[PDB]
Parts: C-alpha cells; structure tokens; sequence
C-alpha cells in the first residue's frame, strides 16, 4: 500500500518523515502525514533542538516539541527524537558562555537529563550527538569539543542512557554514509563510546545526497554493514537526493534510481530499521535556501504529487 507497508514487510521498522511545526497548520499535508501507509514515523526538524527546548539556562520549553509527538501518537507513529549536542541551533547562553569543562559538563548534562526524562518512553531512538566529526575524520571544533575534549561524545551517551534507559541511543552525521575518513571516523566513534563504557545502540546516517552524485548501494550497504559488524543498529534519517534546477524528465528518473539504492541497501543490510525522509514534499525542503541553485529533492513534488522517486523507493523496498 505504501512506503512504510512495503518497509516492514521487508523487516524494517519503519518508514518515516520529519516534519516541522509551521506545516502542521497545514490541513492536506497533514493528510498525507498522517498516511500511515506511507509514514510509519515522525522526526521533529527543529522543535527539540537545544535553542527549541533550553532557550536560557535550566528553563525548558517543551510546548513545540510535544505538539510534534502528539502528532505521531494520534497516528500511532514512532519517533525520533532529535538533537541532544550539536554546535548549530545552540542558543545564545551556550555560545557565548566563558565555561570551564566543569561547568560546560554540568550545563551539557542537565540539558541531556531533562529533554530525555520528559520525552522518556516516546522516543524509538535519540540522536544524543550530532554532526561531531570534520570531513577528514578529526572531531569537529564545536564549543563542547573545545572545553570538553573528546569525552563530551560518551559523556553524553551515558547521560541519556541514564535518563532513559530503553530508548535507542544514536550518532547521527551527514558523509558518514559512502567509504572514506569520516565515516571510518564514525566507526571509532562507535567503539570509543564503548571504550568507555557508556552505551550506544544505533549509527545515524543522514543521507543529504545529490542527484547524479548518490553514493552506489553496493558502497552504501558495505558503509551500513561496517556499521553493524560493530554490534549496532543503522538508519538512513534524513534522507532528501538534491538536484541541480531546474528539474526535467531525466533528472526526475536519475533521482529515483539514486532513492531506490538507498532503500535496497538498507533491506540488504540486517541491523538496518528504517528510513526516515527529510520531510515529505518539495514545497517544505530545507534544501533550497541552504544550498543555493538545488532543489525538488523529495518523493511529492510542492503540490504534494509523487514524483518518480516514489515509486523508485518503493522498487527498492521491493514492492
Ligand atoms: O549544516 C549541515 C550541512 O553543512 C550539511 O551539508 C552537507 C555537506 O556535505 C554534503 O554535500 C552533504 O550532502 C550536505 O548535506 O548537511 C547537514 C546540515 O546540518
Ligand atoms: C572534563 O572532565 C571529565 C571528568 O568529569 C573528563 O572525562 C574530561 O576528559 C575532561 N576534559 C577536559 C578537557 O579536561
């Protein structure tokens, strides 16, 4: 019948998307959300980042953030939650802090302890840490890792494991997903985190990719299962296949071989639980006014019609 049909008859979890507050309002694209043939799972875009959920020091904010879970408990959806440490949305008081490692660790950790003990038992999986690794595998200059030093990565696995000790706790990065230094990186994240004893479950690949230039499901599925030789679980959690405008015909087809890779690699991989899209439809990318000239990077194009991608996932899914 669908995405998310097609997924767990082949032993996913799920298929999902992300979704954003501003949409909600929004009655046909809340359909189509809702579809539960389609969307098995919701991830909030921005409404349980730090800025979202901590805007000052020990003040949380949690209306946006539960508006989006209440979403997918109506529909009898799973969640993601998403972000717990990241250098971007961090809100004003963390970036402009003059912290010691002792008091970066106490505000770090109070963070973690109260957005993962709200949100306990609503959460398939957190991205406890995000985007922590440069291109070349070094770990990326964030204030956490400045102050901190590498420890910040286990010390925050630990801190949600202990808030929340069923929830499946992720690393979630972007070029982590084809061979190379960083996602080697992402491996020793892996078995650093362990090292240490501090518990993570799930590798998180984003999978913000371009039309044309898609990694080959034969190097995804070697990247996936790389991953879970290492005793982890893995998804594709952000999943869009940019493309340089304007769109045509031929683009259009090249994009959905590009998405069916994706979800055949996943579905060759056991340990893979799922794909999550980055948002549904065209017309609510995060793509065009990050990376200027590209676009249409979806399965629905902006008037909520499925565009050849579509059916390119569901070929993938074997369905
Ligand atoms: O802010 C980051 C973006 O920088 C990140 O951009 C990457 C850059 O490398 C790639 O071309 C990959 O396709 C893009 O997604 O994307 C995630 C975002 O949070
Ligand atoms: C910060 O302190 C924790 C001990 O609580 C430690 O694991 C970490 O390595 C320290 N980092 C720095 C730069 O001192």
């Amino acid at each position: 019948a669908g995405l998310n049909t097609a997924a767990k008859a082949k032993g996913l979890k799920y298929f999902g998307s992300a979704t954003d507050n501003p949409e909600l309002t929004d009655s046909a694209y809340v359909a189509q959300l809702s579809n539960t043939d389609d969307f098995g799972q919701i991830t909030p875009g921005n409404s349980m980042k730090w800025d979202a959920t901590e805007p000052s020091q020990n003040s949380f904010s949690f209306a946006n953030g539960d508006a989006v879970v209440n979403l997918a408990n109506k529909n009898g959806q799973l969640m993601r939650c998403h972000t717990l440490v990241w250098h971007s949305q961090l809100p004003n008081w963390v970036s402009s802090g003059s912290w010691t490692n002792a008091t970066l660790l106490a505000a770090m950790k109070n963070h973690i302890t109260n957005v993962v003990t709200h949100y306990k038992g609503k959460c398939y999986a957190w991205d406890v840490v995000n985007e922590a690794l440069n291109e070349d595998g070094t770990f990326r200059n964030s204030v956490f890792y400045q102050i901190i030093g590498p420890a910040y990565i286990p010390i925050a696995f630990a801190t949600a494991a202990a808030a929340d000790p069923d929830v499946k706790l992720y690393y979630n990065d972007y070029n982590i997903e084809y061979s190379g230094a960083k996602a080697t990186a992402a491996q020793n994240i892996v078995k650093m985190i362990k090292a240490y004893g501090a518990k993570i479950d799930g590798v998180g690949l984003q999978a913000h990719f371009i039309v044309g230039s898609t990694p080959s499901q034969s190097d995804l599925t070697t990247v996936l299962k790389g991953y879970t030789a290492l005793g982890v679980e893995v998804a594709y959690t952000e999943l869009d296949i940019r493309m340089q405008l304007p769109s045509t015909a031929a683009k259009l087809a090249q994009q959905s071989t590009d998405f069916q890779g994706v979800a055949a690699a996943c579905v060759s991989t056991t340990g893979c639980v799922g794909v999550t899209i980055w948002d549904w439809t065209d017309k609510y990318s995060w793509v065009p006014s990050v990376f200027q000239g590209y676009g249409a990077p979806l399965p629905w194009d902006e008037n909520y019609v499925k565009k050849p991608a579509y059916d390119g996932l569901m070929a993938g899914l074997g369905a």
